[PDB]
């Protein structure tokens, strides 16, 4: 398959059949300084029977993460068990329609590296894997890391791809489930003995940076619309759900985690499939 480049369009050759993508590109803070970023990739491709838009979502959550003393006996860490990443296609009524999207089910590798390809004449093909070692006509490559933490997709519909990336286990193999009698949960406890209410954490070298600094997703959808769409929106959501971890000494630390707080916020954009360009709105 032969490629050329000329600004945001790619002309693309494949055996005298040829089609154009066009890219677009938008980004967005939040009011608790969240940031996403959307990727669109409008393709033109004359000898399918619809038009295809594959659009790639990047986004910082901060980790929101507070340490603080209570008392010299009692200490908190304040940690994002987890963030949730919601695409919501607001135009299923005029058929527009999500058609795939990744990652799929879920995975727990430290490094997720998904492909989205696409074939002249519309067909679709999502990877869990890298690639790209095949000669689709269009793809398009995911990638984020997740240490200590697993990826769900919640919801994979026409209307909406919805993302869990929550906490799993430590290394050392302590979960939210693990509670010992006399240590409590030690997921986040430094050592048993020694330290101060507020010095006994986990140190930052030996925790997920979903946690020191925050998540970094990359998620993918691909969207369809009848030929003569002119406008479609979608909602992208992030969410992101605090815990406390408190220690508190008796004769030794004890730690156990406790809910807190949930925080959500929404951002729009709208796809004009005929200028090929995505733009917040609202
Ligand atoms: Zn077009
Ligand atoms: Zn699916
Ligand atoms: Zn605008």
């Amino acid at each position: 398959i032969r490629k050329e480049e000329n600004g945001n369009v790619t002309i693309i050759t494949q055996n005298n059949k040829q089609i154009r993508k066009y890219s677009s590109t938008d980004s967005a803070t939040t009011k608790s300084n969240s940031k996403i970023t959307v990727d669109a990739s409008f393709v033109d491709d004359k000898f399918s029977s619809e038009m295809t838009t594959i659009i790639s979502l990047k986004g910082f959550i901060p980790s929101g993460r507070k340490i603080f003393a209570l008392s010299k006996y009692r200490g908190v860490m304040r940690w994002p068990i987890k963030y949730m990443v919601d695409l919501k296609n607001n135009s299923l009524d005029s058929s527009v329609k999500i058609v795939d999207s990744v990652p799929k089910n879920t995975i727990s590798t430290k490094e997720v590296n998904n492909t989205i390809s696409y074939s002249i004449g519309g067909g679709i093909d999502t990877s869990n894997k890298a690639s790209l070692n095949a000669n689709y006509a269009v793809s398009k490559s995911i990638s984020y890391v997740q240490p200590d933490y697993n990826t769900i997709q919640t919801n994979d519909t026409n209307s909406i791809a919805s993302w869990n990336t929550e906490f799993a286990e430590t290394r050392d193999g302590y979960n939210v489930n693990s509670w010992n009698i006399v240590y409590g949960n030690q997921m986040f406890m430094r050592s048993r003995y020694s330290g101060t209410s507020t010095t006994n954490f986990t140190p930052d070298y030996q925790l997920s940076s979903l946690i020191t600094g925050g998540f970094s997703p990359n998620f993918g959808v691909v969207l369809t619309a009848p030929n003569g769409t002119k406008k479609s929106q979608i909602e992208i959501s992030l969410k992101r759900e605090i815990n406390s971890y408190h220690i508190a000494w008796d004769t030794e630390w004890q730690g156990r985690n406790y809910p807190d707080s949930k925080i959500e916020e929404t951002v729009k954009f709208e796809l004009d499939w005929e200028k090929h360009t995505i733009r917040q709105i609202s």
